[PDB]
């Protein structure tokens, strides 16, 4: 009723240990949410061409065109780590867990207020807010997936990572189909490329709206709405990282004379003549058994085409690659491709107190070493003939196509039917956790963007909607906009993310890393003075695990 | 009560298929529904007499005199398929199905608000809008059917089509006899032709009041209101046309010569002269047997008088027929009698975010082929000599009565026992769907406005009032208007509309025609980039059927 | 064994259907000549993702 809760503030994380080393992670989280009445009640479809950026010869890459069907809904989304986890229990996990799986998601709507702005237009103008007890929320949960899957975590637009700090919804919008060329070119091209928008092929048509496919709640500010537990079919998220390339599989060498003294000078040697060894090596015509050359039962990692921009009906956009740049962890400068880069805001990590509209970014350096460093890469011809002279070895710098700045390997593909890798790890606070699986009939192997992949389905989507307040002169058939009072909704959401992990063994006589506090990175984990809070990322696989 | 909500929005449409081929079709309808209280308390007993316009010689056709009793009650009327099917869902219908049964109907009121406004009078004027938690929304159901019946479709006055815009009720009036004389006349008429308002035959006196013959519900903010479930009891609906004329029934004729190569010169010949031919014919004193003359079972259609006015009590009116002409179909501009004309507004298919008053209009042209073609009718001398004289012969341009612009069709009427034809098609979304039944001994084989026609009874219809909201200055016996609160009110109201479909069978070799989306009609089925929708009419008898 | 399609959008969807260009593909002509044109099969579209 008026005068009575309908829910409870939860945002605790409980770690329940069972039998055999399992854990029982539910995550508590709980936010005020802040709703305003939507710019318009109608659906919009909405293009977008930016023609000025793109009109620039070699700005291609820089293609915004798309069409969207702009809904006066908000949607309400959770999918993100930061939203359910704080440092300390991300820590903890990290530090002590050697699987994680998805198990439940449930989420709720309580204490709804909905509140009128009155303006007295007094010489100092002046406002008053007023409880509207008859007003009411409009709440639809797409738990059949009618709608399109629009998870907000890849825009930085999620609830805020904040028990405290209130948050709001993001206005709901998804793709229109639309039909889109654009002609790459360089710097130096004569002439005009063709960039053009061709429209929308009417076959590709789909204007979805909420009201017509889900069933919507109206809450008033007794009323309450809660989704049910969903129950997840992902598969388990390692918090381990490989570390082994193909260099580091199976038996080594064995060493005929060992060092005698210690140091970095002293080294072992095999003290068999490279081409007088035993072994088996997959060159049927070369007697050289060598760590390059010796037969590896598989091939961990892949190189693919870096940069590399394919085109489809909706114009370019980047190849996706599994994995991030070899290297890297030792220079962060030489991340680049499949290092997936986070920029968010002031709800998401960014010092609260900071001012300004630049966000935050950060590059994700992975642990694991399933890449590749393409300046050591190179081709030589079937004869293998040593040391290979120049014409028959394609080396890294050698040009492609006579670009100077092209080599094979931006153009290079090793993915095969031996190819091993792992599944992208948790990126916390700002990565997703669980992303809906493709309705094609041959299914990608991975994702590139969450951890958890939802196999048949995974929970519908959870949209909010001030309801219309009319004022006493609305018209339904004249052409102007609908004159509505001005309205806005304070609600609390919470939601429960139940995981299960394992609890990790120690296998090697030596400690592993470990996430820890110390001196730097000490003030990234406390209030500031005037209260400014951040969120910065944490890795997830940080232990090491055998992979062969 | 004050904050807890009391219905739930749907505005889904559920096919749920049987064995057997048939489908249950619940269609679901929510509208947010917005009512001011009513100009004046009082039922007025109201004459219109457009005298200015009649008084001009032949334009007897623009009468628009009547007597109607205006109530303070406004009619919420969901009758009409754009209230209940959006686009997708009729071509699923017309596409798929071939016969359409009208089940049950439900509808409830909810989420009741009522508000009163208080302007300030300060010298920038201004308002606010208060809620009045204890004022009363007015609502009673004719289930008995005791009130004229007024179905709102024919004046394009029903609920909105659209889900996500609010919609309004209509002024409630019907009508009050009248006796009027209008004398035909035209252009060149000498003198002014008696054109006379009479006043009411006291013995047709019919003065209804709602509060006199309806219990009547008072709604609160916390109240709610259902109707209960009604079952119609109608004939069902076709949802294919047929194409047989009289020329296409039975037997063709054997052809005793085919052509010997393809092309639209190389006819087939019956190769039996005329008058040595087999078969029957209606002509006894004939012997010609030919694909005129040939006798038929029965006739398909029927001619009737067309821009005929009959008059009556209450004075002209245009006589209505059952099927639209022959020839609209390939020329639009061929379409006029029989051929429904819909105009409507902006809640009712016209693009939302145009201006000005005038409607938007379509002529529906049915793909039934009932219709006639005037021009190729003509009546000969019994003798039926060959080939017909002039004096043996009436043909379409000979003048009636001395006038070159009336032919004999234009009076004439070929019903009879031997007639067939069909039912009116449904005319989506403007199209009403049913309507009462004559409560006269002899009744209508069809109804020219819905497809389907209540036997006993259909729902009773729905009426609205905001309750009188007093000043403290009330004054009974005071010959002024009663001062009253300025008082709205809004609510929601939900229907449930079921029928019952077949699914059609491909009976034939070749392909049927199929409502499409394509190049040219894309952009009818999606918002504009300012939010701008309009639903415009589709056909519902697509496929064919044989008639014989 | 086939699965009805359900309406799931506001706008009508692509269909096939006979109009007055391919009228003459699915009748025999007159002196008994037939052809089969060929048809598409995925006219509906449905939403990946």
């Amino acid at each position: 009723g008026v005068g009575i809760s309908t829910g409870t503030f939860n945002n605790q994380t409980e770690f329940k240990f069972l039998e055999n080393g399992w854990v029982y992670i539910t995550a508590n989280s709980s936010r005020l949410v802040h709703l305003n009445m939507p710019e318009s009640e109608n659906y919009r479809r909405v293009v977008v061409n930016n023609l000025d950026k793109t009109a620039v010869n070699g700005n291609m890459a820089l293609d915004d065109t798309h069409a969207e069907i702009v809904t006066p809904w908000s949607l309400v989304d959770a999918n993100a780590w930061g939203v359910w986890f704080n440092p300390g229990d991300w820590q903890l996990i990290v530090n002590t867990m050697s699987e994680l799986h998805l198990v439940s998601f449930e989420q709720e709507i309580f204490n709804v207020v909905l509140k009128t702005v009155s303006e007295s237009a007094t010489q100092p103008p002046t406002k008053v807010y007023n409880n509207d007890l008859t007003a009411s929320l409009m709440v639809a949960l797409d738990s059949n997936n009618t709608m399109p899957f629009t998870p907000a975590a890849m825009r930085s637009e999620t609830l805020g990572f904040y028990p405290w700090k209130p948050t709001i919804p993001t206005p709901w919008r998804y793709y229109f189909q639309w039909d889109r060329t654009l002609i790459p070119s360089h710097t130096g091209t004569s002439g005009t490329p063709t960039n053009i928008y061709h429209g929308t092929d009417p076959d590709d048509v789909q204007f979805y709206t909420i009201e017509n496919s889900v069933p919507v709640h109206l809450l008033r500010t007794g009323d309450e709405f809660a989704t049910g537990t969903f129950f997840f079919d992902c598969k388990p998220c390692r918090l381990t990282h490989t570390w082994q390339t193909n260099r580091a599989l199976g038996l080594p060498p064995f060493l005929n004379s060992l060092p005698q003294s210690e140091g970095g000078t002293n080294f072992g040697y095999i003290g068999v003549q490279q081409d007088k060894r035993r072994g088996v090596t997959q060159m049927g015509n070369t007697n050289y058994i060598t760590e390059a050359t010796i037969m590896r039962p598989a091939e961990v990692g892949y190189s693919a085409p870096y940069y590399s921009f394919e085109a489809s009906t909706q114009g370019p956009f980047k190849t996706p690659i599994a994995a991030g740049r070899g290297g890297a962890q030792t220079d962060e400068n030489q991340a680049a491709d499949g290092d997936p880069r986070y920029a968010f805001g002031r709800q998401h990590g960014q010092k609260t107190t900071t001012t300004g509209e630049t966000p935050e970014r950060f590059t994700y350096i992975a642990h694991q070493d399933t890449g590749r460093y393409p300046e050591g890469d190179w081709i030589q011809n079937i004869n293998f003939n040593l040391p290979v002279t120049d014409d028959n070895v394609l080396l890294p710098t050698d040009p492609i196509g006579g670009k100077t700045g092209i080599n094979y390997t931006n153009i290079f593909n090793t993915y095969g039917p031996l190819t091993a890798l792992n599944n992208v790890p948790p990126v916390y606070p700002n990565g997703q956790i669980w992303d809906k699986e493709f309705d094609t009939d041959l299914k990608p192997r991975l994702h590139v963007n969450a951890p958890f992949v939802c196999q048949n389905n995974c929970p519908g989507q959870l949209f909010v909607k001030v309801a219309p307040n009319l004022t006493n002169q609305y018209d339904p058939d004249a052409s102007a906009n609908m004159s509505r009072i001005v309205t806005y909704s304070d609600f609390w959401w919470k939601g429960k993310l139940v995981f299960k992990a394992k609890l990790r063994a120690s296998h090697t006589w030596n400690p592993i890393q470990q996430m820890s506090i110390n001196v730097d990175n000490q003030f990234n984990y406390v209030p500031s003075n005037i209260g400014g809070m951040k969120i910065v990322y944490e890795k997830s696989q940080l232990a090491p695990r055998k992979l062969y």
